[PDB]
């Protein structure tokens, strides 16, 4: 079906061994010093050896990193590669409180080594950071939130870009010899896994034709929040839901009545009997969150939760994103989406469903911010369910008609990279799809592959994409 064509699914797929022999000139190894103590970062730092170059990067000092590493580079000359530990710095930064620590750091490191002149390849390494082989389990997912903005360095720095490690819970001799062979040649490949069973690499597939039933979907019913709900592509889910049952629609923003459109959106609910609630609920901000639930009827328990507030303006290249700018946009995805796992944790959701992007599944360039982001929702789905919790993910594509992207700027830059709009009710009953599978992650997008393969690779290859075949004809 049409509806099917719309699902992908990512995939680890298992890839060589590597060579047995290290990487002949030198690594520079960047460490946070306050979060320099897990056990991996330990691990990870005796397998590069003695000789390996430290720069401990302290704070959040783009300027005076930039000096450190010019300073560096002039000592030892070309490095081989910077091998980055920044992501075990999962504390929030004590300025930016939606920013992980680690994840300004590798921002800020991306950009002192631009401004240094280093040019060695940049390898991000996380641990727990994606779910990647049978069972695994997906510990992280704040370290999950730094492969959304590594996929957008390796976009617009790919001449400096190595790519993104995910290391095993206890690095023995084995992993770390996978280590240091994939820092000596990593085969084309940049988003790697290295598991007891060997180096798993990064795939995107087109998921399986839908399976009515096979999830156990229960039916729609109870009280459903919708945060964005009075956005673009938050009200036509509300309204798909009213459609199928749900007795009681809580729509959320920060406008909450005062949204445009607002009055509307109710009448068109309630004209299907629908029990509506619109409040105005930062969904960042825990106390209006735990208010709101406490409202809740004892006869319209919450039974699910739609995750759709979001931004993606202001936005801005990896070499000029600022820190404020990078909290502005995780504020909606990370901080919100950790308060509605935390104070749902317990209530037996049916739904958990958060709205990712395609920024997330593959990169866009010049949205490094957005792409972490949505990479942090996606990594928390995958958590959930390791914790015998129901969550999805779904990353959409370009919609049509309601939303963001009915701005002709951002339309216009997404469909001339073939990433095509999306009509309304295909997305939605490609979502419906993925609900009654009970799928945990899935892309939801209409491409053009002929378009979008050869312009995506014109720098680098993406090996992603090998798994597409109408990519992979596209490059024939
Ligand atoms: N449209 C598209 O093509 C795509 C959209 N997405 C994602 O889908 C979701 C919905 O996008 P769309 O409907 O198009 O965009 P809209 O701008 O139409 O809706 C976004 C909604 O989120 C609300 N919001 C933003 N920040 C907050 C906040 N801090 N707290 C609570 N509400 C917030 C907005 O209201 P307010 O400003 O009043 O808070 C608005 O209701 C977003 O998360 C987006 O990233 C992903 C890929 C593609």
């Amino acid at each position: 079906s049409h509806m099917d064509a719309l699902r992908y699914h990512i995939e680890w797929n298992r890839v060589a061994e590597p060579g047995t022999a290290r990487p002949a000139g030198r690594l520079l190894a960047v460490i946070s010093p306050d979060h320099a103590g897990a056990p991996w970062v330990t691990a990870v730092l005796d397998a590069l050896g003695p000789d390996t170059v430290r720069f401990e990067a302290k704070g959040t000092d783009r300027a005076a990193w930039a000096a450190q590493l010019a300073q560096l580079r002039e000592d030892e000359g070309e490095f081989h590669a910077v091998v980055s530990l920044l992501a075990a710095a999962e504390a929030l930064h004590t300025d930016h409180g939606s920013v992980p620590l680690g994840l300004a750091q590798t921002l800020l490191l991306a950009q002192a080594l631009g401004d240094a002149g280093l040019t060695a390849p940049l390898w991000c390494l996380t641990r727990g950071g994606v779910a990647a082989g049978r069972g695994d389990v997906l510990s992280s997912p704040v370290q999950g939130a730094l492969w959304g903005l590594g996929r957008v360095i390796g976009l617009e720095h790919p001449d400096r870009w190595g790519g993104l490690i995910d290391l095993p819970e206890t690095v023995d001799t084995r992993a770390a010899a996978r280590l240091t062979g994939l820092l000596a040649d990593a085969g084309g490949e940049d988003q790697l896994a290295i598991r007891g069973s060997g180096v798993l690499a990064r795939r995107l597939a087109h998921a399986a034709p839908a399976v009515p039933g096979s999830g156990k979907r229960p039916p729609v019913h109870g009280s459903v929040l919708v945060t964005g709900g009075t956005g673009g592509i938050g009200g036509r889910v509300a309204r798909r839901l009213a459609e199928q049952g749900a007795a009681h629609l809580v729509l959320t923003s920060r406008r909450g009545a005062d949204a445009p459109g607002a009055a509307e959106l109710r009448a068109e609910l309630e004209q299907l009997g629908v029990r509506v609630t619109i409040a105005a609920c930062d969904a960042a901000d825990r106390e209006a969150l735990a208010a709101l639930l406490a409202e809740l009827p004892e006869d319209a328990p919450l039974t699910a939760v739609f995750h759709s507030a979001g931004v993606a303006h202001d936005d801005a290249p990896v070499a000029d994103l600022t820190l404020g700018q990078l909290d502005a946009l995780m504020r909606a995805k990370l901080t919100a989406a950790r308060h509605l796992h935390e104070l749902t944790a317990d209530l037996d959701l049916d739904a958990f469903v958060l709205f990712s992007s395609t920024a997330a599944v593959w990169g866009s360039g010049g949205h490094p911010g957005y792409a972490a982001a949505n990479a942090y929702l996606d990594a928390l789905a995958e958590h959930r369910r390791s914790l015998g919790l129901t969550a999805s993910s779904v990353a959409w594509g370009t919609w049509g008609e309601v939303g963001m992207a009915t701005d002709p700027e951002v339309h216009d830059r997404l469909v001339r990279q073939g990433v095509l709009a999306m009509e309304p009710e295909h997305a939605l009953g490609a979502l419906d799809q993925m609900l009654e599978n009970d799928d945990t992650a899935a892309a939801i997008t209409l491409m053009d592959w002929e378009m979008f393969a050869p312009a995506f690779t014109a720098n680098r290859p993406s090996a992603l994409l090998s798994t597409v075949p109408e990519a992979v004809s596209a490059l024939s």
